[PDB]
Protein backbone atom coordinates (compact mmCIF):
# COMPACT_ATOMS: atom_id res chain seq x y z
CA UNK A 1 0.00 0.00 0.00
CA UNK A 2 2.38 2.60 -0.55
CA UNK A 3 2.69 5.78 -2.55
CA UNK A 4 -0.79 6.52 -0.45
CA UNK A 5 0.26 9.41 1.37
CA UNK A 6 2.76 12.11 0.34
CA UNK A 7 2.05 15.83 -2.23
CA UNK A 8 2.42 15.11 -5.93
CA UNK A 9 2.91 18.44 -7.98
CA UNK A 10 0.84 18.28 -10.83
CA UNK A 11 0.88 20.83 -13.88
CA UNK A 12 -1.58 21.23 -17.09
CA UNK A 13 -1.34 23.95 -19.83
CA UNK A 14 -4.34 26.63 -19.45
CA UNK A 15 -6.29 25.22 -22.95
CA UNK A 16 -5.21 21.23 -22.06
CA UNK A 17 -8.08 21.72 -18.61
CA UNK A 18 -10.33 22.33 -21.26
CA UNK A 19 -9.82 18.47 -22.92
CA UNK A 20 -11.68 16.14 -20.69
CA UNK A 21 -8.66 14.14 -20.06
CA UNK A 22 -7.34 16.71 -17.43
CA UNK A 23 -10.43 16.84 -15.60
CA UNK A 24 -11.20 12.89 -16.09
CA UNK A 25 -7.13 11.77 -14.48
CA UNK A 26 -7.36 14.35 -11.43
CA UNK A 27 -11.03 13.36 -10.49
CA UNK A 28 -10.10 9.33 -10.74
CA UNK A 29 -6.81 10.40 -9.16
CA UNK A 30 -8.51 12.02 -6.19
CA UNK A 31 -10.90 8.60 -5.31
CA UNK A 32 -8.13 6.25 -5.70
CA UNK A 33 -5.49 8.10 -3.57
CA UNK A 34 -7.76 10.50 -1.03
CA UNK A 35 -4.48 11.13 1.24
CA UNK A 36 -2.55 12.47 -1.27
CA UNK A 37 -2.47 15.99 -2.15
CA UNK A 38 -2.51 17.09 -5.55
CA UNK A 39 -1.14 20.77 -6.29
CA UNK A 40 -1.89 21.73 -9.36
CA UNK A 41 -0.37 24.49 -11.45
CA UNK A 42 -1.48 25.66 -14.91
CA UNK A 43 1.71 26.92 -17.40
CA UNK A 44 2.68 26.49 -20.48
CA UNK A 45 4.96 23.20 -22.13
CA UNK A 46 8.00 25.21 -22.23
CA UNK A 47 7.19 25.90 -18.07
CA UNK A 48 6.25 22.72 -17.28
CA UNK A 49 9.07 20.52 -18.99
CA UNK A 50 11.46 22.98 -17.21
CA UNK A 51 9.39 22.10 -13.94
CA UNK A 52 10.06 18.49 -14.51
CA UNK A 53 13.46 18.95 -15.62
CA UNK A 54 14.38 20.81 -11.79
CA UNK A 55 12.09 18.63 -9.71
CA UNK A 56 9.37 21.55 -9.03
CA UNK A 57 6.88 18.83 -10.45
CA UNK A 58 6.46 15.30 -10.59
CA UNK A 59 3.45 14.65 -13.82
CA UNK A 60 2.56 17.14 -16.14
CA UNK A 61 0.25 17.42 -18.96
CA UNK A 62 2.09 18.97 -21.75
CA UNK A 63 2.10 18.66 -25.51
CA UNK A 64 4.56 16.32 -26.78
CA UNK A 65 8.12 17.01 -29.11
CA UNK A 66 9.66 19.64 -27.77
CA UNK A 67 13.70 20.03 -27.57
CA UNK A 68 15.02 17.60 -25.26
CA UNK A 69 11.42 14.98 -24.71
CA UNK A 70 13.59 12.23 -25.51
CA UNK A 71 14.81 12.38 -21.57
CA UNK A 72 11.55 11.90 -20.21
CA UNK A 73 8.43 9.62 -20.21
CA UNK A 74 5.59 10.55 -22.39
CA UNK A 75 2.84 8.72 -23.15
CA UNK A 76 -0.01 10.44 -25.15
CA UNK A 77 -3.35 11.01 -23.90
CA UNK A 78 -5.48 12.37 -26.43
CA UNK A 79 -5.27 13.76 -29.88
CA UNK A 80 -7.79 16.38 -31.40
CA UNK A 81 -8.55 18.08 -34.60
CA UNK A 82 -7.71 21.99 -34.93
CA UNK A 83 -10.06 24.01 -35.44
CA UNK A 84 -10.65 27.65 -36.77
CA UNK A 85 -12.06 30.02 -34.44
CA UNK A 86 -13.29 33.58 -36.17
CA UNK A 87 -15.71 36.34 -35.14
CA UNK A 88 -19.01 35.59 -36.11
CA UNK A 89 -19.87 38.25 -38.55
CA UNK A 90 -16.13 37.06 -40.42
CA UNK A 91 -17.09 36.42 -44.09
CA UNK A 92 -16.10 33.02 -43.83
CA UNK A 93 -18.22 32.44 -41.36
CA UNK A 94 -21.18 31.21 -43.32
CA UNK A 95 -18.97 28.91 -45.39
CA UNK A 96 -20.51 25.63 -46.52
CA UNK A 97 -16.91 24.17 -45.67
CA UNK A 98 -13.92 26.48 -44.55
CA UNK A 99 -10.44 25.81 -46.20
CA UNK A 100 -7.39 27.68 -44.72
CA UNK A 101 -6.38 29.31 -48.35
CA UNK A 102 -9.39 31.42 -47.14
CA UNK A 103 -7.48 33.16 -44.79
CA UNK A 104 -4.31 33.60 -46.81
CA UNK A 105 -4.40 37.57 -46.25
CA UNK A 106 -6.06 37.47 -43.34
CA UNK A 107 -4.70 38.16 -39.44
CA UNK A 108 -4.12 35.31 -36.90
CA UNK A 109 -3.68 35.84 -33.80
CA UNK A 110 -2.03 33.64 -31.63
CA UNK A 111 0.36 33.13 -28.29
CA UNK A 112 4.16 33.84 -28.17
CA UNK A 113 5.65 31.10 -29.98
CA UNK A 114 8.68 30.60 -26.70
CA UNK A 115 5.54 29.51 -24.32
CA UNK A 116 4.81 26.13 -26.51
CA UNK A 117 6.80 25.88 -29.54
CA UNK A 118 5.01 22.89 -30.78
CA UNK A 119 1.32 24.05 -30.51
CA UNK A 120 2.68 27.10 -32.47
CA UNK A 121 4.76 25.61 -34.99
CA UNK A 122 1.49 23.23 -35.85
CA UNK A 123 -0.23 26.41 -36.34
CA UNK A 124 2.55 27.98 -38.89
CA UNK A 125 2.98 23.82 -40.88
CA UNK A 126 -1.31 24.49 -41.07
CA UNK A 127 -1.43 27.52 -43.16
CA UNK A 128 2.10 26.48 -45.04
CA UNK A 129 0.05 22.95 -45.58
CA UNK A 130 -2.62 25.23 -47.05
CA UNK A 131 -0.04 27.30 -49.37
CA UNK A 132 0.69 30.49 -47.11
CA UNK A 133 2.66 32.19 -44.78
CA UNK A 134 0.15 33.74 -42.28
CA UNK A 135 0.44 36.93 -40.84
CA UNK A 136 0.42 37.12 -37.08
CA UNK A 137 -1.10 40.29 -35.71
CA UNK A 138 -1.71 40.80 -31.92
CA UNK A 139 -0.10 38.05 -29.53
CA UNK A 140 -1.93 36.95 -26.47
CA UNK A 141 -0.70 35.17 -23.36
CA UNK A 142 -3.24 32.24 -23.25
CA UNK A 143 -5.21 30.71 -26.49
CA UNK A 144 -8.35 31.71 -24.30
CA UNK A 145 -6.70 35.39 -24.37
CA UNK A 146 -6.64 34.87 -27.85
CA UNK A 147 -10.28 33.80 -28.50
CA UNK A 148 -11.38 37.32 -26.29
CA UNK A 149 -9.85 39.36 -28.61
CA UNK A 150 -10.60 37.38 -31.64
CA UNK A 151 -14.29 38.48 -30.14
CA UNK A 152 -12.74 41.80 -31.21
CA UNK A 153 -12.23 41.03 -34.10
CA UNK A 154 -8.61 41.67 -34.28
CA UNK A 155 -7.89 38.47 -36.49
CA UNK A 156 -8.71 34.64 -36.59
CA UNK A 157 -7.02 31.94 -34.82
CA UNK A 158 -6.61 28.15 -34.75
CA UNK A 159 -7.03 25.61 -31.23
CA UNK A 160 -7.75 22.68 -30.33
CA UNK A 161 -11.11 21.68 -30.97
CA UNK A 162 -11.79 21.16 -27.33
CA UNK A 163 -11.66 24.92 -26.87
CA UNK A 164 -14.81 25.36 -28.66
CA UNK A 165 -16.15 25.14 -25.47
CA UNK A 166 -14.84 28.53 -25.00
CA UNK A 167 -18.57 30.34 -26.12
CA UNK A 168 -17.19 34.06 -26.19
CA UNK A 169 -20.05 35.83 -27.41
CA UNK A 170 -19.21 36.56 -30.97
CA UNK A 171 -16.75 33.80 -31.59
CA UNK A 172 -17.58 30.79 -34.20
CA UNK A 173 -15.51 27.68 -34.29
CA UNK A 174 -15.67 25.86 -37.50
CA UNK A 175 -13.92 22.44 -38.53
CA UNK A 176 -11.43 22.81 -40.95
CA UNK A 177 -11.53 21.16 -43.99
CA UNK A 178 -7.84 21.03 -44.90
CA UNK A 179 -5.33 18.20 -43.40
CA UNK A 180 -4.43 19.62 -40.18
CA UNK A 181 -1.97 18.38 -37.41
CA UNK A 182 -3.64 17.14 -34.61
CA UNK A 183 -3.56 19.12 -31.44
CA UNK A 184 -1.33 16.06 -29.06
CA UNK A 185 -1.44 16.11 -25.29
CA UNK A 186 1.14 13.75 -23.47
CA UNK A 187 1.50 12.41 -19.78
CA UNK A 188 5.03 13.34 -18.99
CA UNK A 189 7.31 12.39 -16.34
CA UNK A 190 10.78 11.81 -15.42
CA UNK A 191 12.90 8.53 -16.35
CA UNK A 192 13.94 6.73 -13.32
CA UNK A 193 11.82 8.45 -10.84
CA UNK A 194 10.34 5.16 -8.53
CA UNK A 195 8.00 7.34 -6.41
CA UNK A 196 5.24 5.11 -5.82
CA UNK A 197 3.17 8.06 -5.38
CA UNK A 198 3.89 9.04 -9.26
CA UNK A 199 3.61 5.31 -9.91
CA UNK A 200 -0.24 4.87 -8.65
CA UNK A 201 -0.77 8.19 -10.78
CA UNK A 202 0.59 7.05 -13.76
CA UNK A 203 -1.29 3.72 -13.66
CA UNK A 204 -4.45 5.69 -12.80
CA UNK A 205 -4.08 7.77 -15.94
CA UNK A 206 -3.38 4.41 -18.04
CA UNK A 207 -5.38 1.95 -15.93
CA UNK B 1 0.68 64.24 -31.09
CA UNK B 2 2.90 62.91 -28.04
CA UNK B 3 2.58 59.71 -26.94
CA UNK B 4 2.06 57.65 -30.27
CA UNK B 5 5.12 55.72 -30.52
CA UNK B 6 6.22 53.19 -27.74
CA UNK B 7 6.00 50.03 -25.65
CA UNK B 8 2.59 49.94 -23.48
CA UNK B 9 2.93 47.04 -21.07
CA UNK B 10 -0.60 46.23 -20.00
CA UNK B 11 -2.10 42.97 -17.99
CA UNK B 12 -5.23 41.75 -17.17
CA UNK B 13 -6.71 38.85 -15.10
CA UNK B 14 -7.11 35.65 -16.59
CA UNK B 15 -11.19 36.22 -16.49
CA UNK B 16 -11.19 39.65 -16.93
CA UNK B 17 -10.21 38.53 -20.28
CA UNK B 18 -13.81 37.25 -20.74
CA UNK B 19 -15.24 40.75 -19.72
CA UNK B 20 -16.23 42.77 -22.69
CA UNK B 21 -14.38 45.71 -21.03
CA UNK B 22 -10.75 44.55 -21.95
CA UNK B 23 -11.09 43.35 -25.31
CA UNK B 24 -13.14 46.19 -26.50
CA UNK B 25 -10.33 48.63 -24.85
CA UNK B 26 -7.42 46.82 -26.29
CA UNK B 27 -9.19 46.78 -29.79
CA UNK B 28 -10.27 50.94 -29.60
CA UNK B 29 -6.89 51.45 -28.29
CA UNK B 30 -5.12 49.51 -31.56
CA UNK B 31 -7.04 51.45 -34.21
CA UNK B 32 -6.53 54.75 -32.22
CA UNK B 33 -2.94 54.26 -32.08
CA UNK B 34 -1.11 51.32 -34.11
CA UNK B 35 2.20 52.01 -33.87
CA UNK B 36 2.23 51.55 -29.74
CA UNK B 37 3.23 47.93 -29.35
CA UNK B 38 1.06 46.32 -26.65
CA UNK B 39 3.22 43.89 -24.46
CA UNK B 40 0.08 41.88 -22.96
CA UNK B 41 0.19 39.87 -19.59
CA UNK B 42 -1.88 37.66 -18.32
CA UNK B 43 -1.84 37.16 -14.15
CA UNK B 44 -3.42 37.81 -10.93
CA UNK B 45 -4.04 40.64 -9.61
CA UNK B 46 -1.44 40.17 -6.82
CA UNK B 47 1.06 40.03 -9.50
CA UNK B 48 -0.33 42.69 -11.40
CA UNK B 49 -0.13 45.36 -8.60
CA UNK B 50 3.16 44.09 -7.68
CA UNK B 51 4.25 44.79 -11.73
CA UNK B 52 2.52 47.97 -11.96
CA UNK B 53 4.73 48.79 -8.47
CA UNK B 54 8.30 47.73 -10.21
CA UNK B 55 7.53 49.44 -13.14
CA UNK B 56 7.08 45.81 -15.09
CA UNK B 57 3.96 47.08 -16.35
CA UNK B 58 2.19 50.65 -17.53
CA UNK B 59 -1.45 49.54 -16.72
CA UNK B 60 -3.33 46.55 -15.43
CA UNK B 61 -6.93 45.61 -15.40
CA UNK B 62 -7.26 43.76 -12.13
CA UNK B 63 -10.12 43.64 -9.71
CA UNK B 64 -9.85 46.75 -6.98
CA UNK B 65 -9.64 46.81 -3.12
CA UNK B 66 -5.72 44.87 -2.75
CA UNK B 67 -3.53 46.07 0.11
CA UNK B 68 -2.00 49.26 -0.98
CA UNK B 69 -4.59 49.95 -3.69
CA UNK B 70 -4.76 53.91 -2.94
CA UNK B 71 -0.69 53.97 -4.38
CA UNK B 72 -2.36 53.70 -7.72
CA UNK B 73 -5.14 54.98 -9.62
CA UNK B 74 -8.03 52.89 -10.28
CA UNK B 75 -10.49 53.39 -12.11
CA UNK B 76 -14.16 51.16 -12.11
CA UNK B 77 -14.78 49.85 -15.73
CA UNK B 78 -17.23 46.82 -14.57
CA UNK B 79 -19.22 45.25 -11.81
CA UNK B 80 -21.06 42.08 -13.04
CA UNK B 81 -23.15 39.52 -10.34
CA UNK B 82 -21.28 36.61 -9.45
CA UNK B 83 -22.89 33.18 -10.64
CA UNK B 84 -22.72 29.94 -8.80
CA UNK B 85 -21.24 27.33 -11.16
CA UNK B 86 -21.85 23.45 -10.83
CA UNK B 87 -22.23 19.77 -12.81
CA UNK B 88 -25.30 19.29 -14.59
CA UNK B 89 -26.08 16.71 -12.82
CA UNK B 90 -26.29 18.22 -9.39
CA UNK B 91 -29.37 18.28 -7.59
CA UNK B 92 -29.51 22.03 -7.54
CA UNK B 93 -29.20 22.14 -10.90
CA UNK B 94 -33.12 21.82 -11.50
CA UNK B 95 -34.24 24.57 -8.39
CA UNK B 96 -36.32 26.95 -10.19
CA UNK B 97 -34.09 29.25 -7.58
CA UNK B 98 -30.62 28.98 -6.38
CA UNK B 99 -30.23 30.11 -3.10
CA UNK B 100 -26.45 29.62 -1.47
CA UNK B 101 -27.69 28.25 1.60
CA UNK B 102 -28.74 24.63 -0.30
CA UNK B 103 -24.65 24.81 -0.37
CA UNK B 104 -24.20 24.82 3.16
CA UNK B 105 -22.72 21.18 3.36
CA UNK B 106 -21.70 21.18 -0.23
CA UNK B 107 -17.50 21.03 -1.34
CA UNK B 108 -16.33 24.64 -2.84
CA UNK B 109 -13.57 24.43 -5.76
CA UNK B 110 -11.90 27.77 -5.66
CA UNK B 111 -8.27 29.40 -7.21
CA UNK B 112 -5.73 30.21 -4.31
CA UNK B 113 -6.44 33.04 -2.14
CA UNK B 114 -3.04 34.49 -2.54
CA UNK B 115 -3.26 35.27 -5.93
CA UNK B 116 -6.10 37.35 -5.71
CA UNK B 117 -7.02 38.10 -1.84
CA UNK B 118 -10.21 40.62 -2.98
CA UNK B 119 -12.38 38.08 -5.42
CA UNK B 120 -11.51 35.09 -3.09
CA UNK B 121 -12.46 37.01 0.01
CA UNK B 122 -15.64 38.06 -1.80
CA UNK B 123 -17.21 34.27 -2.82
CA UNK B 124 -16.18 33.64 1.31
CA UNK B 125 -18.52 36.60 2.43
CA UNK B 126 -21.01 35.29 -0.32
CA UNK B 127 -21.30 32.26 1.75
CA UNK B 128 -20.85 33.87 5.31
CA UNK B 129 -23.88 36.12 4.23
CA UNK B 130 -25.92 32.83 3.64
CA UNK B 131 -25.17 31.71 6.64
CA UNK B 132 -22.22 29.10 6.57
CA UNK B 133 -18.62 28.65 6.12
CA UNK B 134 -17.94 27.20 3.04
CA UNK B 135 -15.76 24.08 3.28
CA UNK B 136 -13.29 24.22 0.61
CA UNK B 137 -12.11 21.21 -1.72
CA UNK B 138 -9.24 21.20 -4.27
CA UNK B 139 -7.93 24.51 -5.39
CA UNK B 140 -7.15 24.89 -9.41
CA UNK B 141 -4.67 27.72 -10.37
CA UNK B 142 -7.49 29.93 -12.27
CA UNK B 143 -11.45 30.35 -12.62
CA UNK B 144 -11.26 28.68 -15.63
CA UNK B 145 -9.52 25.38 -14.47
CA UNK B 146 -11.97 25.79 -11.66
CA UNK B 147 -14.91 25.27 -13.96
CA UNK B 148 -13.26 22.43 -15.36
CA UNK B 149 -12.93 20.56 -12.44
CA UNK B 150 -16.61 21.27 -11.45
CA UNK B 151 -17.18 19.56 -14.76
CA UNK B 152 -15.77 16.52 -13.36
CA UNK B 153 -18.12 16.68 -10.57
CA UNK B 154 -15.26 17.80 -7.41
CA UNK B 155 -17.40 20.73 -6.16
CA UNK B 156 -19.39 23.97 -6.99
CA UNK B 157 -17.87 27.34 -7.34
CA UNK B 158 -18.99 30.66 -8.00
CA UNK B 159 -17.35 32.73 -10.75
CA UNK B 160 -17.92 36.11 -12.25
CA UNK B 161 -20.97 36.40 -14.52
CA UNK B 162 -19.14 36.55 -17.58
CA UNK B 163 -17.35 33.10 -17.16
CA UNK B 164 -20.62 31.65 -17.91
CA UNK B 165 -19.70 31.76 -21.40
CA UNK B 166 -16.88 29.24 -20.66
CA UNK B 167 -19.18 25.94 -21.53
CA UNK B 168 -17.46 23.00 -20.42
CA UNK B 169 -19.81 20.38 -21.14
CA UNK B 170 -21.18 19.19 -18.14
CA UNK B 171 -21.46 22.37 -16.13
CA UNK B 172 -24.56 24.65 -16.21
CA UNK B 173 -24.24 28.47 -14.69
CA UNK B 174 -26.88 29.93 -12.38
CA UNK B 175 -28.17 32.55 -11.18
CA UNK B 176 -27.73 33.55 -7.34
CA UNK B 177 -30.86 34.68 -5.57
CA UNK B 178 -29.25 36.25 -2.32
CA UNK B 179 -27.66 38.93 -2.21
CA UNK B 180 -23.85 38.89 -3.35
CA UNK B 181 -21.10 40.93 -3.73
CA UNK B 182 -20.56 41.95 -7.64
CA UNK B 183 -17.12 40.73 -9.19
CA UNK B 184 -15.38 44.11 -9.76
CA UNK B 185 -12.69 45.00 -12.30
CA UNK B 186 -10.70 48.45 -12.77
CA UNK B 187 -8.14 50.01 -14.61
CA UNK B 188 -4.78 50.33 -12.62
CA UNK B 189 -1.98 52.28 -12.85
CA UNK B 190 0.67 54.51 -11.37
CA UNK B 191 0.22 58.00 -9.70
CA UNK B 192 1.98 60.52 -11.10
CA UNK B 193 3.46 58.65 -14.39
CA UNK B 194 2.72 61.06 -16.75
CA UNK B 195 4.00 59.20 -19.99
CA UNK B 196 1.54 60.40 -22.73
CA UNK B 197 1.63 56.60 -23.92
CA UNK B 198 -0.28 55.46 -20.60
CA UNK B 199 -2.79 59.03 -20.91
CA UNK B 200 -3.48 58.25 -24.57
CA UNK B 201 -4.64 54.48 -23.22
CA UNK B 202 -6.62 55.90 -20.10
CA UNK B 203 -8.33 58.12 -22.37
CA UNK B 204 -9.60 55.82 -25.25
CA UNK B 205 -10.53 53.21 -21.98
CA UNK B 206 -12.88 56.33 -20.39
CA UNK B 207 -13.80 58.52 -23.70
C1 LIG C 1 -0.60 27.64 -25.48
C2 LIG C 1 -0.42 26.35 -25.30
C3 LIG C 1 0.80 25.66 -25.92
C4 LIG C 1 1.58 24.89 -24.86
O1 LIG C 1 1.65 25.32 -23.69
O2 LIG C 1 2.14 23.82 -25.21
C5 LIG C 1 -1.43 25.53 -24.52
O3 LIG C 1 -2.35 26.12 -23.88
O4 LIG C 1 -1.35 24.27 -24.53
C1 LIG D 1 -8.62 34.55 -10.06
C2 LIG D 1 -8.80 35.85 -10.24
C3 LIG D 1 -8.69 36.80 -9.05
C4 LIG D 1 -7.70 37.92 -9.34
O1 LIG D 1 -6.69 37.71 -10.05
O2 LIG D 1 -7.93 39.05 -8.86
C5 LIG D 1 -9.15 36.40 -11.61
O3 LIG D 1 -9.09 35.63 -12.63
O4 LIG D 1 -9.52 37.60 -11.72
CL1 LIG E 1 9.55 5.18 -23.02
CL1 LIG F 1 -7.74 59.20 -7.77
Amino acid sequence: VRGELGVLRVGFTASSAFNSVVPTAIRAFRRAYPDVRLQLEEDNTTRLADGLNEGSLDVAFLRPGFAGSERFHLRMLSEEPMMIVMAENHPAASYEEISLSAFRDETFLLFPREIGLTLYDSVIESCRTAGFEPTIGQLAPQIASVINLVAAEMGVSIVPASMSQVKVIGVVYRHIADQTPTAKLALAYRRGDTSPVLRNFVLTVFP
